[PDB]
C-alpha cells in the first residue's frame, strides 16, 4: 500500500491540507507527509513555552505568585478569567496553557521568559536552541491564531515541532524532574479527546497539546506510548484556506489521521 495516498484521501474527504510527522525510531520508519511545509502553531506552542519556562528556571520559580487584570484577559482563558482576584503560581499557569489551552496563561508565561515581543522573542530563541531552525513565533494571544496562510511568522513545521517535542518529552533537553511536569501537565490534557486520542486504542497512553484557529486550522501534538512501553511522536496539522478564515476546523480529520498512524505503529 501507500500511506500518503491514504493521507491524500482524507485532503480530498475533508477539503483540508494535512501535515503528519512521526519521527523513525530504532524499530520504525518515520511516517512524513507534508511534514516540511509550514502551518500555524495556534496553541501547540504552549507545550514548548511550558518547556522554556522551566528550562530557565528551578522548580521554586512554579510557586511564584503572578498577579493580572481583567484587562489581560485577551484570549480564551478557561482558568486565568477565574483567578483574577488571588492571581496564579507560574505552576498553576503552567497547567492552564496546557490543560485548558489558557491564552492569558501563555501571555503571562511569555512575559516570564522576557523581552520583545512580549516573550515571543525568547520562545523563538528557545526553539533556536533545541535545534529548530524552522519555526517562529512573533505574536501573542489571541492574535498569533489569526494569520492569513500565507504569513510565515506564527508558523512551525509537523518535521520541527515533532523534533522539538521528541527532545523535550523523550530526549534530555530538560532534566529528568523537569521533564516530568511537562509529560503530566501535557498526559492530563482536557482538550484533545477527539484528536489524537480519538485514534488510537485505549490500552495506549497518550499525551497532547491541541491548536485551534482560522482557515480551519486544528492541530494535535502528541507522545504516545504503547501497550509495552514503546513510545512515538506524533504531530498532526491541519488547515482549509479555501473555506476562508471562518473555514470549520474538523477534530475528526486529526482523529482519522491518528487512526491511519496507529495502523502503521502497531
Amino acid at each position: 500500500g501507500d500511506l500518503a495516498d491514504r493521507f491524500a484521501e482524507l485532503e480530498r474527504r475533508y477539503d483540508a491540507r494535512l501535515g503528519v510527522y512521526v519521527p523513525a525510531t530504532g524499530t520504525t520508519a518515520a511516517i512524513e507527509y507534508r511534514a516540511d511545509e509550514r502551518f500555524a502553531f495556534c496553541s501547540t506552542f504552549k507545550a514548548p513555552l511550558v518547556a522554556a519556562v522551566l528550562h530557565q528556571n528551578p522548580l521554586t520559580h512554579l510557586d511564584k505568585l503572578i498577579t493580572y487584570t481583567s484587562d489581560d484577559i485577551r484570549s480564551i482563558s478557561p482558568v486565568a478569567q477565574q483567578h483574577v482576584q488571588t492571581g496564579m503560581t507560574i505552576g498553576q499557569l503552567c497547567d492552564a496553557a496546557i490543560r485548558y489551552s489558557d491564552g492569558t496563561a501563555a501571555n503571562l508565561l511569555l512575559a516570564d521568559l522576557g523581552g520583545p515581543g512580549g516573550g515571543t522573542a525568547a520562545f523563538t530563541g528557545y526553539l533556536r536552541s533545541l535545534g529548530d531552525t524552522v519555526s517562529r513565533l512573533d505574536a501573542e494571544e489571541p492574535e498569533l491564531n489569526r494569520d492569513p496562510p500565507g504569513d510565515e511568522r506564527n508558523t512551525t513545521t509537523p518535521h520541527a515541532i515533532a523534533l522539538v517535542l521528541q527532545q523535550l518529552v523523550l530526549g534530555n533537553a530538560l532534566p529528568p524532574d523537569k521533564r516530568a511536569l511537562l509529560t503530566d501537565w501535557m498526559a492530563r490534557n482536557t482538550t484533545g479527546a477527539k484528536r489524537i486520542r480519538a485514534g488510537f486504542p485505549a490500552d495506549w497512553k497518550v499525551i497532547d497539546k491541541t491548536g485551534t484557529g482560522d482557515y480551519g486550522r486544528a492541530n494535535d501534538i502528541a507522545v504516545v506510548w504503547s501497550p509495552t512501553g514503546v513510545p512515538y511522536v506524533v504531530a498532526v496539522m491541519s488547515d482549509r484556506a479555501g473555506g476562508g478564515y471562518d473555514a470549520e476546523p474538523r477534530e475528526a480529520l486529526l482523529a482519522e489521521a491518528a487512526t491511519c498512524v496507529a495502523g502503521v505503529l502497531a
